């Protein structure tokens, strides 16, 4: 009867955990053949810890890359390459050296000697309260969303639930893998710049301090020698 999907109002920061226990649940109600994927649209990331501290969350995609960091009796290196994750390197004693790469999220290699592990996982921070399934809707399946503890209803407009494209969803998905900034969006504070478009047109003014990943900008201009703040997007004001 063609299955449709369907977003997730889950806790925030709870993504990952809301997936695992809809999973437990549906394999509990006996409701798992009306679910095809449960999915946390997040970014796959490499997290490196030296004694139980966060010391970096790099996504486990791109080129080769090496990490040191400092533990209990010394230095582990990690490697991340075509995608994997494993130790080059750590003081003596420590084999996980000798254990095997690791490539998909939950799972982890803990060096014991030294107090550091680089563990893989899926940082949902673009949809942060999130998570999406392809489903039968029906109110069994409904009721078993939210009796799940991290989870908190499915979305939904008039009572009932909003099914989205999935082709539209692939896009998103899929967009979602290969993230890469795309350069540096870059709009130094002190740079001078004159408004192309809205109510300051042709005003020109001096960039006090710059939003970078929300292309927005605050811009000093002289108004009766007043010096007024304004905020303006990147597309608002050409670079002089």
């Amino acid at each position: 009867l063609e299955k449709k999907w369907y977003a997730l109002q889950v806790e925030p920061g709870k993504e990952n955990e809301a997936k695992e226990n809809l999973l437990k649940v549906l394999e509990l109600e006996g409701l798992k053949d009306l679910v095809d994927e449960v999915i946390v649209p997040a970014e796959e990331k490499v997290v490196i810890r030296a004694q139980g501290k966060e010391k970096y969350r790099l996504s486990l995609k791109g080129n080769a890359r090496d990490i040191s960091v400092l533990g209990k009796k010394g230095v582990t290196t990690f490697r991340i390459e075509n995608g994997e994750v494993k130790v080059v390197e750590s003081v003596e004693g420590d084999t996980c050296v000798n254990a095997p790469p690791i490539s998909k999220p939950g799972q982890k290699i803990t060096c014991k000697e030294n107090k550091t592990e680089a563990k893989i996982v899926l940082d949902n921070k673009i949809f942060p309260g999130y998570i999406l399934i392809k489903a039968h809707m029906n109110d069994k399946l409904l009721m078993a969303i939210e009796k799940t503890p991290h989870v908190f209803r499915p979305v939904m407009v008039g009572g009932k639930p909003v099914p989205l494209k999935e082709e539209e969803v692939q896009n998103i998905l899929n967009q979602i893998k290969r993230g890469v900034k795309p350069s540096k969006v870059e709009f130094e504070k002190g740079d001078q710049v004159r408004v192309i478009e809205g109510p300051f047109m042709n005003f020109t003014g001096t960039v006090e301090e710059v939003h970078p990943e929300k292309r927005k900008l605050t811009v000093m201009i002289s108004i009766f020698g007043r010096m007024t703040p304004v905020e303006l997007d990147f597309d608002q004001v050409e670079k002089i």
